[PDB]
């Protein structure tokens, strides 16, 4: 009925904008120049112009949007009439609308309404095509004319056919002519609820969504994504279950946005004061190290550090051959607990963006892969449900021992440049897993790692170990002797250490991890103290013609100079002096 073409063309062209310089005509220009069909308009720019526009769009989106889209194309042809032949209908898409509904709680009254959803994107199918509008011609003495099949609506997955056609008004033979038929690009993805949002009970919810036209290959699995879509249902036909609607859900995606750095940040607000009161000059390093330990002390002086360190940052990114392998990967192989990671892993479950995968791997990937069948008829999905879900976070993997035979060739990649190269002919993609890996594994027979070399003990890997930075063993504890206070620590007393606040449990996370606003490039005397260590360690080995394997600093000089520099990323802004001493120590301890 009522018509907003007026407001539309009187908006895009007349809108002032950030610089108070005409925008949305300029976006239009780039669009017509680059042969792209999408118009991304901010909702806050509309609400700062016309409010009623919002309500009508967002609630009547179903019918209103395509109207506005065609109405735009008209204005676009008369800026550049040669825009024909290349595009049929440009798209109008809205970013950052007010209604953002968690995929967990979804009203059944929200079908056909415009909404936004936060979540992580896990499974994605390959690019496919479909018929947008099919053009048929009727063979008989009463027709000999052409027509489009989905009148006033759109056609479905499986295409329908005669008998009756409007032209002549009879049944008969119908030939499809691809000459006039319009086609559309197609893809399907699965948004899983965020590991944070997930209550301890039940399981993360999932939503099936459909990426159309140029939205294809916009989002890659493992991404932290916000989408804006219009929900729908198809079914046709539901089989098997049961649970629970019974409505196949359909999200037709208008827009996707991958924009963020760490948006999982639980809060800053008041807590900025508290973590800054926590950056106090006191030996904050040692106490913070005492915090992750609790409540257990065994032979941990090295490990307490290595974990504290692993939880922290240090990621230089250079456009020429990106080299990071930061976010230090540590592996503790020990006999059956023995307290193992059954405790320390649980403490490394208190952390941001933390993926705990118990055993080899869950979800039929465990690191990454492409899958068969599974909804269905032979639909091919590409899904990686483990190590690339920890992107910008820690993947705590217990029992590496059981790792899939096929996967040990994938980690060579995902632990090196932190990408996964995948070509199964379903697609060729580089998945982004920047995750730190804190690992654990059983040895071959009980506790074997005293006499036998620490290699060959962990079974599967011969090399992957080289792709770890700090690997520790769990001492059998023959010589403990210290265990009076050390054990009674918490079995009665609340108090343990001089600080005794121990940064709580959450709070230690609200700073130590949740705070990487720090980017400490080390300089000056540090640069030297590490070097004199480099030459002395090297020459110490290379002086002996016996070839003692070189002590292997050559690649490691890289990741020591990650460790230290970014070990004392612990609320130290760019400042690095004696931090070196700590790292060079534990590495000289390690190399030998
Ligand atoms: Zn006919």
């Amino acid at each position: 009925q009522i018509d907003y073409r007026d407001v539309f063309i009187e908006f895009l062209t007349t809108f002032k904008g950030n610089n108070n310089q005409n925008k949305y005509i300029e976006r239009i220009n780039e669009l017509v120049a680059y042969r792209k069909k999408s118009l991304i308009i901010e909702f806050s720019d509309v609400l700062s112009f016309n409010e009623n526009l919002a309500y009508e769009i967002i609630n009547n989106t179903k019918i209103i949007l395509p109207i506005l889209e065609g109405a735009l194309y008209d204005h676009i042809l008369q800026l550049d009439p040669t825009y024909q032949r290349d595009i049929e209908k440009v798209h109008v898409r809205i970013v950052g609308i007010p209604r953002v509904i968690e995929l967990r709680k979804i009203r059944s009254t929200d079908i056909g309404k415009l909404i936004t959803i936060d979540g992580i994107l896990v499974k994605v199918t390959p690019v496919k095509e479909r018929i947008y509008k099919a053009t048929y011609k009727h063979i008989h003495p009463d027709c000999m004319q052409e027509f489009e099949w989905p009148e006033d609506e759109e056609m479905p997955e499986v295409l329908e056919m005669p008998t009756i056609c409007p032209k002549c008004g009879k049944p008969g033979q119908f030939r499809l002519i691809p000459e006039k038929t319009k086609l559309i690009d197609w893809q399907k993805a699965v948004i899983q609820e965020r590991p944070e949002e997930v209550p301890s009970g039940q399981l993360p919810r999932q939503l099936e969504i459909i990426l159309e036209d140029d939205l294809v290959d916009s989002a890659r699995p493992g991404d932290r994504v916000k989408v804006t879509g219009i929900l729908d249902i198809k079914q046709d036909s539901p089989v098997k279950r049961g649970s629970r609607a019974v409505f196949d859900i359909y999200m037709k995606v208008s827009s996707i946005e991958v924009s963020q750095k760490v948006l999982d940040e639980v809060i800053i607000s008041e807590e900025d004061e508290k973590k800054i009161k926590d950056l106090a000059k006191d030996p904050w390093i040692r106490d913070r190290i005492i915090s992750s330990i609790a409540p257990s002390i065994y032979g941990h002086w090295e490990l307490k550090e290595a974990l504290a360190l692993a939880l922290f940052g240090g990621v230089p990114k250079v456009l020429e051959d990106t080299r990071i392998r930061g976010d230090i990967h540590i592996l503790i192989i020990g006999d059956p607990g023995t307290a193992k990671s059954q405790m320390l892993q649980f403490i490394s479950r208190v952390a941001p963006r933390a993926v705990y995968t118990t055993g080899k791997g869950s979800t039929a990937a465990g690191l990454t892969a492409a899958v068969v069948r599974e909804k269905g008829t032979g639909e091919y999905y590409l899904e990686a449900g483990a190590l690339v879900l920890a992107d910008g976070g820690i993947a705590v993997i217990d029992e590496i021992d059981k790792m899939r035979d096929e996967d040990r060739v994938a980690i060579h990649e995902a632990m090196e440049q932190q990408t996964v190269s995948i070509a199964k002919a379903g697609i060729v993609a580089k998945l982004n897993a920047r995750a730190a890996v804190i690992a654990a594994g059983n040895p071959k027979f009980g506790r074997y790692i005293s006499e036998r070399p620490v290699s060959d003990n962990i079974n599967l890997p011969p090399t992957i170990l080289s792709r770890f930075d700090l690997i520790f063993i769990l001492k059998d504890q023959p010589g403990e002797q210290d265990r009076e206070l050390a054990n009674y620590i918490l079995d009665v007393h609340s108090g343990k250490s001089t600080k005794n606040i121990i940064d709580i449990d959450t709070l230690r996370k609200y700073i130590a991890y949740a705070r990487k606003y720090v980017t400490p490039k080390i300089t000056s005397e540090a640069k030297n103290l590490i070097t004199d260590f480099f030459v002395e360690m090297r020459k110490k080995s290379s002086e002996t013609p016996d070839s003692p394997i070189l002590i292997t600093p050559r690649q490691l000089e890289a990741l020591i100079r990650i460790s230290e520099a970014y070990a004392k990323m612990a609320l130290k802004a760019e400042v690095t002096r004696e931090d070196a001493e700590r790292a060079i120590n534990i590495m000289r301890l390690f190399l030998e």
